């Protein structure tokens, strides 16, 4: 059942912080590209930074060696990897450009110095780590540019961790190969040999659900994103936990700025009754969507809400919709996109060819389409998406695959 844009214009009013919120996921969004290449809000509501527990501090000398060691032996200690990050964020020291406050948290004052460690509390019991030697002929110290090396290193394997699902393994080598480059070239210093990463990578595949791990590497990348640094390019292991889980508001943010309009206008383009839940669900006060360098960004990996409202899943009523539209304009990415069969996906592919013929007039325009052919798709439409999906190698669960599956089966 489909609304009158007129109606939903009332509940437009209510909405808060629209604009900004899209503006700002998008802006930061872009700026993440050159490192790229019931529901719970995560608030903060009692003053407390995010924290974690570890073991006793160890002495960063023999925990690199250790850590190294084990690095260069595909045999890494996950509670040592996230001591020794822990305890390596003293050497990232930097100035805090301006006032930064978050949920009521003050981080830091202009002019601060600033480490990761300002961000987070790490508390730490008396148990001390493994600190194992496996395989290392280093009786010197490490140098501070070898600690950041190897933080870089070990932060990495989130990224590669990340990263699953059949036919990714090229995808991966030439990400490992990058990262390799990056963290033995200046600053940084040659600490490992070639195709260390990956060989260690195999056997810590699944390091990215490790909740401290995952806690340490949205640490380094809320820091590195407002703190500019000798050492930033860390980020290129860390910055796949910005809007981590948020696939549905970026997919959001996303579409309102390749259809050009403002949100407020957008918003009206999306008649179907069962969007009003999802985009109120996804523009709730309180949570900072519209501040910069804000805890949200990284709220997940930070451990401020496992059931996150953003999702795909979240609002996939929005999701198929905009990715229908997606896949009407020829776009990969929405071919390939996962659809949420739960949210209607036979209803949102068909507002998803008028929004679609739309943008090759206006929300009232299309809605009275709709009226007139009954709610029906239109024989051009099923064309189009047919012209599309059918030249493409749909994958499992896809839109593309939904697409072929629907309009060109018989």
């Amino acid at each position: 059942i489909f609304v009158n844009p007129s109606a939903i214009r009332a509940g437009l009013a209510d909405l808060e912080m629209a604009e900004e919120t899209v503006d700002l996921i998008n802006r930061n969004i872009e700026d993440n590209q050159a490192h790229l290449q019931e529901y719970k809000y995560p608030a903060i509501k009692d003053l407390k930074k995010p924290c974690i527990t570890l073991g006793k501090a160890p002495d960063l000398n023999k925990a690199y060696k250790s850590v190294l060691s084990g690095m260069n032996a595909a045999k890494l200690d996950p509670d040592d990897v996230c001591s020794y990050l822990a305890a390596a964020m003293q050497f990232f020291e930097g100035t805090c450009p301006e006032d930064w406050t978050s949920y009521g948290i003050l981080i830091a004052r202009k002019g601060d110095k600033i480490t990761p460690n300002s961000l987070v509390e790490i508390k730490r019991n008396d148990v001390e780590g493994n600190w194992a030697l496996t395989g290392m002929e280093m009786t010197r110290d490490p140098t501070v540019s070898e600690h950041a090396s190897l933080v870089g290193l070990l932060l990495s394997l989130y990224r590669l961790s990340k990263i699953s699902g059949q036919n990714t393994g090229n995808y991966k080598t030439n990400i490992a190969d990058r990262i390799e480059q990056i963290f033995e070239t200046a600053p940084f210093v040659k600490i490992v040999e070639h195709h260390t990463l990956m060989t260690t990578h195999k056997m810590c595949a699944n390091w990215s659900t490790i909740p401290n791990f995952r806690f340490l590497a949205g640490t380094y990348d809320m820091f590195f994103s407002r703190i500019e640094h000798l050492y930033s390019a860390i980020r290129v292991g860390t910055v796949v936990t910005a809007y981590e889980d948020c696939s549905g508001l970026v997919s959001f943010t996303g579409f309102i700025k390749q259809i050009n309009l403002t949100a407020r206008e957008a918003i009206l383009y999306f008649f179907h009754k069962n969007f009003e839940e999802e985009i109120r669900r996804m523009l709730e006060p309180g949570q900072e969507t519209a501040v910069p360098h804000s805890y949200f960004i990284h709220f997940r990996s930070l451990g401020l809400s496992g059931k996150s409202p953003y999702s795909s899943n979240a609002v996939g009523h929005v999701f198929n919709l905009i990715h229908f539209v997606g896949c009407y304009m020829g776009q990969i990415r929405s071919l390939n996109a996962t659809v949420i069969a739960a949210c209607a996906p036979h209803e949102m592919s068909v507002l998803g060819g008028y929004l679609g013929e739309e943008f090759f007039r206006g929300p009232e325009a299309v809605y009275a389409r709709i009226m007139m052919n009954g709610g029906r798709l239109k024989r051009s439409h099923i064309r189009r998406y047919v012209s599309v999906s059918s030249n493409h190698q749909a994958r499992p669960n896809s839109f593309a695959e939904f697409l072929n599956k629907t309009y060109s089966s018989d």
